[PDB]
């Protein structure tokens, strides 16, 4: 007897399709107080990212008129979405496998947790929800070099087949899409989604001594642990989206597989330090 979690509750009487993970947006289960819940957090992340994200987030978050006040219609988003980038957001419930994640990456779908967290829950969040997925992600698909990015990897993630790939990707996601950060002739700004969509993390990555600021590195990432329940340790910094775009991983599987990862806290020889 267990403490079920989140998914688990929101999804009971729910189905999902048995390949592909969607399901049809639930838009009945939304009461008021998740109305209210959504409204709060983005007003709260809105007013702490002027500084802090990159241009391109605060850019799409304004073309795409992701909703103030209420949970999104994803059919309605989709529609914006579509013609400015090509993308769609599919409702998922909660955390899909890597190889149908890779799928629908690689088919321009991106795909978006229906539930939103509770009230008393607003933050140290692990899993994904909506607020994260659809206010932290989806808004940097207006920049269209990002969104190749994206579905490149996920073409990538289709084809990998080497031991230890899976590891490497998940790295790779984590320190550039979730956490990552971009040098920019106005100072250093944000692009990772569990950045944006957090209070505390959008405030601790541009203001602490502590962690270290790595200027991007391929091979570095793929080979380097990160941690789920702190604050990061390492941040990685880029150039320009162009840079991760332009970054066959066939042979850096095989390269790594055997290699020591790096600590989410470690400074390797070959890094450009802040
Ligand atoms: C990207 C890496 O494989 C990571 O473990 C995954 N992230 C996600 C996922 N599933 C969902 N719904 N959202 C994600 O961000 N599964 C795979
Ligand atoms: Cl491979
Ligand atoms: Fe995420």
């Amino acid at each position: 007897f267990v403490v079920p979690d989140i998914t688990t509750r929101k999804n009971v009487g729910l189905s999902h399709d048995a390949n592909d993970f969607t399901l049809p947006q639930p838009l009945d289960r939304y009461s008021a107080e998740d109305h209210a819940t959504w409204a709060t957090l983005y007003q709260r992340q809105c007013k702490l990212l002027p500084g802090r994200a990159c241009d391109e987030f605060l850019e799409g978050l304004e073309r795409l008129e992701v909703d103030a006040d209420r949970v999104p219609d994803f059919n309605k988003l989709n529609e914006k979405l579509m013609a400015a980038t090509g993308w769609k957001i599919v409702a998922v419930p909660g955390l899909i496998p890597d190889d149908v994640f890779f799928e629908h990456l690689a088919n321009r779908r991106f795909p978006v947790t229906w539930w939103l967290r509770e009230p008393h829950q607003l933050d140290y969040l692990q899993e994904p929800d909506v607020f994260h997925d659809l206010f932290g992600h989806v808004p940097l698909l207006i920049n269209p070099v990002f969104a190749d990015y994206l579905e490149a990897y996920g073409k990538g993630g289709v084809k990998a087949k080497a031991l230890g790939a899976l590891p490497m990707l998940a790295r790779l996601y984590w320190y550039t899409v979730e956490f990552g950060l971009i040098n920019t002739p106005a100072g250093m700004r944000i692009y990772g989604a569990g950045i944006l969509s957090s209070k505390s993390e959008s405030i601790y990555c541009l203001d602490s001594a502590s962690p270290n600021r790595v200027g991007f590195d391929l091979m570095r990432i793929m080979n380097t642990r990160y941690r789920i329940d702190t604050f990061q340790k390492t941040y990685f910094v880029i150039d320009s989206f162009k840079q991760l775009f332009d970054a066959d991983f066939a042979p850096l599987y095989l390269q790594l597989a055997d290699a020591q990862p790096w600590g989410a806290g470690d400074i390797a020889p070959d890094d450009l330090v802040l």
